[PDB]
């Protein structure tokens, strides 16, 4: 029954969005801000259906009054609100359920107070009594951002979602937008789409009923610690933390879900920048919590080294049962030539084990990881080696003999030696622990796939987490070998 809501607003938003191009997010957007009781500002230059698609949302209702305005710098109350005989209301913004104001930043100290209430309180002044505004979704637009200490911030900090908006970029969506015979001002929206008043009240009651988990708020306080901490990030008030809580709620609550989601969180991508150098920051912050944390992709893979740390760690304790027995190789040389394993070894690199682990260049190393070419050559000509310790860092130099027993035996600052061995030919422990790994993998997969059915999430997001999970479960396939 909700699941058959996810399918009407998806549909909804589907007939909004005819005849609009490059604005997807945008319509899905303002549509989940109107029927939540959420404003949005656009931020964009001159034509390009700023006020277009706000007009395009009073079709998201039965009935549904839209008003629009442009504010002028001697733009008084009177024009906005209407004026008074006690005030005449009929065709303002106190009775309207969209109500678009265009070119915000230069509203007056008088609309602005005026606005500010209207917004907070849902009321208004009418000189004597005040009375109930039946306002649904406010949009304002600009091409510009108020000034640094201005008065309008206050405003502006006042409305949840910020959207910036560009002319249409790809050429093929150019031309259909350009000879689009779609009636721009013409009802696209199928009778038993719309929503009705007792369907927009109550929803406005079970939207505030879904359930914020405990994950999910771990989540949120995570990312407002991280944006505290670092100097450029945006302040983000506990206002409008709250309010940006509501729209996770009422896009799970519209995407079929009785609880907010980690995928909702990507909203916040439109909440918590106000300009252009903290758009870029919250990007990149909800983008590494999404791809990091959200689905416990980084804390799934410090798991998976840990394993593979045991792995190495069993391998060495049962490094007695190998050694290396290089084969000697005659013909007429100088030097007392040797070889390698024909194919028994011919890994590019391989790694070789130490029966006993040394301390080499101020480390501890259980294992030497060898360029097989570079081993070939100080087999035969002899000279310097070097080999990475631990697999890792650099090809330190090493002090390597072969021994009477034609073993490899690597050398410490101490004298100490150590025969060195190759690799096992799956141990349970490691099986078992692994296959635990990739079963929470799996289950994780399974709940972002079982979410990311959301509408009002763009989808190349969708596409950085499924790659990043796809990365974990790779990682955790080969440690399975
Ligand atoms: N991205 C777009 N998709 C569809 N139509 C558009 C787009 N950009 C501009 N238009 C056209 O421009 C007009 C709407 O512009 P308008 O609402 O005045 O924009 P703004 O409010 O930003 O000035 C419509 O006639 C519409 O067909």
């Amino acid at each position: 029954h909700p699941h058959l809501l996810a399918e009407r607003i998806s549909r909804l938003s589907s007939s909004l969005e005819k005849g609009l191009y490059e604005r997807s997010h945008a319509i899905r957007l303002c549509l989940l801000a109107a029927l939540s009781g959420e404003s949005v500002f656009l931020l964009g230059p001159p034509g390009i259906a700023k006020s277009l698609i706000a007009r395009r949302l009073k079709f998201a209702f039965q009935n549904a009054r839209a008003f629009e305005y442009l504010m002028t710098r001697f733009s008084t109350p009177e024009e906005v609100f209407g004026p008074l005989s006690e005030r005449l209301t009929s065709g303002y913004l106190p009775e309207a359920e969209i109500v678009f104001l265009d070119e915000i930043w230069k509203a007056g100290p008088a609309i602005l107070n005026t606005l500010l209430t209207a917004i907070n309180e849902r009321q208004f002044r009418n000189g004597a009594h005040v009375e109930k505004i039946p306002m649904r979704l406010l949009v304002a637009a600009s091409n510009e951002l108020p000034e640094a200490d201005s008065s309008l911030e206050a405003l502006y900090d006042r409305m949840l979602i910020r959207l910036w908006l560009d002319k249409v970029q790809d050429k093929a969506n150019f031309r259909s937008m350009l000879t689009s015979q779609q009636d721009e001002n013409d009802n696209p929206v199928p009778d038993a789409l719309q929503v009705t008043d007792e369907e927009y009240e109550r929803w406005q009651k079970e939207i505030g009923e879904i359930t914020l988990p405990d994950h999910v708020f771990e989540l949120i306080f995570m990312l407002r610690q991280q944006l505290d901490k670092l100097p450029d990030a945006p302040y983000v008030s506990d206002r409008r933390w709250k309010k940006a809580i509501r729209l996770l709620q009422a896009s799970a609550f519209f995407s079929g879900r009785s609880a907010v989601a980690p995928v909702d969180l990507i909203l916040l991508k439109d909440c918590l920048w106000y300009d252009a150098q903290s758009l870029n920051l919250i990007q990149q912050q909800i983008d590494v919590l999404m791809t990091g944390h959200a689905w416990q992709q980084q804390g799934m893979l410090t798991r998976l080294g840990a394993i593979v740390q045991r792995h190495l760690q069993l391998q060495q304790q049962q490094s007695d049962k190998t050694a290396l027995t290089v084969i000697r190789l005659g013909g007429i040389f100088s030097r007392r030539q040797q070889y390698q394993l024909p194919v028994n070894v011919t890994a590019s690199t391989l790694t070789l084990l130490l029966q006993k682990p040394l301390k080499l260049h101020d480390m501890e190393v259980v294992h030497i990881s060898f360029e097989r070419s570079a081993l070939e050559q100080w087999l035969s000509k002899g000279g310097e080696i070097r080999g990475k310790l631990n697999g890792i860092g650099f090809a330190q130099k090493l002090n390597l003999e072969v021994d009477s027993a034609q073993h490899l035996v690597v050398r410490d600052v101490s004298l100490q030696g150590s025969t060195l061995a190759l690799p096992g030919s799956l141990p349970g422990e490691i099986k078992q622990q692994l296959e635990e790994l990739e079963s929470d993998w799996r289950k994780q997969h399974a709940l972002f796939s079982e979410q990311q059915k959301c509408l009002f999430i763009p989808g190349d997001w969708l596409g950085r987490i499924e790659a990043s999970l796809q990365d974990v479960g790779a990682q955790i396939r080969q440690a399975q070998q």
